[PDB]
């Protein structure tokens, strides 16, 4: 069985200082769990997660990096940077990017080329807008953006790789998919997997949904065949919800 | 007189390890000066800056930094944060940013707004493409940029505003701008600034010049009555190249 990931994404909220305490507060109180966990703070945070966790059994990573690996982008952040750092992982493509930022398929997939190159695991977000959805295009267009965001992205094993089913009118409003709708979307995502790696490999690569994850929700949507676990917006905010998605995945 | 201010953005270059031993160089090689200096590293790099700078006489602060006070908005870093970690300045509407990124003088003006509410410096970036400044429309151009980047956007005093002009075509072209073209700019940019923010005003805000910056060309530069120092790029990633510039500042 592919082994559960927890990641909480702040998005941007917090400080240095204040991640610090949280950190310690997590470190102290985390018990001991078979699933895997982490936090994706912004990047002036990441510092003080690696000095907090990196003796822990909790990971970190970047909410972003850059298509190139160094150069003239002002305000850009490198893979090499975030390596130095100790980052396992790094979200690429979050919706929230891809709306406001303009991110490409194109962008994600070199995005996610330079993760791959430095060793860190991309946390690639895919999902269909609430007009797709109404119109049942959801999974066309959810595989379509799996496809073009995987472009000449060759992981070197299925471990290196995590795919986010995270539709857009799930994210902030409270309304997230049905356990049911989501194994649905998360089964045609490994079917795209498979046939673009091998199901050797598909079938271990972890498929987290996301999209108002919380403590009240969570068991049911881990408890599908095919939801490897969740990346978590607002519930991961607060320490004692993170913790309690945590126990929930064991 | 304007106290002279000599800033380097690194842009996307270094790691977090390879900074701490730069600034540390840095610090115990610096000499005492008059002038000001201040480093611009990449994000994940503004913790290392402020442990190993904060007692030193060199500042640090950001490339880039979010429109939001906090939110639902993946990879991007607020003003809080950067408070937090003590940053002086913030680079905002570097032309690299306004190209890759799409920014908006509308953006950037919400950008320095976030600064100037932390108590952070902007350091605002106008300047015009080559075939503007051939048409002979460099200043009317540059002055409607820097306009549209400060709507709404109004400092405590003259100490928290930096302007920096930027031509396009003199960025990392090896070709900077002639001392006499650069000091006709400024003195556009600064009328201007009195008109908007009144002389007493204007007469005390620093408006750096950049684009090829380097230590043949900048005491010529900043022998102009109007230019207050550099936004220095590729010559600031050297620490012996970085330590020349700010000897000739003084
Ligand atoms: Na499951
Ligand atoms: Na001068």
């Amino acid at each position: 069985m592919r082994r559960v990931l927890v990641a909480g994404n702040w998005k941007m909220h917090k400080t240095p200082s204040e991640a610090r305490v949280w950190f310690a507060e997590l470190k102290r109180l985390l018990p001991p769990l078979q699933s895997e966990a982490a936090v994706l703070p912004a990047f002036p945070i990441l510092p003080v997660a690696k000095e907090v966790l990196a003796e822990t059994q909790v990971g970190y990573g970047a909410q972003d990096v850059s298509a190139h690996k160094e150069g003239a982008y002002t305000g850009e952040v490198s893979a090499r940077m975030l390596s130095d750092l100790g980052c396992r992982y790094a979200i690429v493509g979050h919706s929230e990017r891809r709306r406001y930022h303009g991110e490409t398929d194109a962008l994600v997939a070199e995005k996610a080329k330079r993760l791959l190159e430095e060793g860190i695991t991309p946390i690639l977000c895919v999902g269909e807008p609430l007009e797709v959805r109404e119109k049942g295009e959801a999974v066309p267009y959810t595989l379509r953006q799996l496809r073009g965001s995987l472009e000449g992205v060759e992981p070197p094993g299925p471990e290196a790789l995590v795919i986010a089913y995270e539709p857009v009118w799930a994210i902030g409003t409270g309304k997230n998919a049905t356990p049911e709708d989501a194994e649905a979307m998360h089964q045609a995502i490994r079917k795209a997997l498979s046939e673009r790696y091998g199901e050797a490999f598909a079938s271990r690569v972890r498929i987290l949904y996301g999209g108002s994850v919380n403590p009240k929700n969570f068991a049911d949507l881990l408890s599908m065949p095919n939801v490897d676990g969740g990346l978590v917006g607002g519930a991961s905010l607060e320490l004692e919800s993170f913790l309690a998605l945590l126990r929930i995945a064991g």
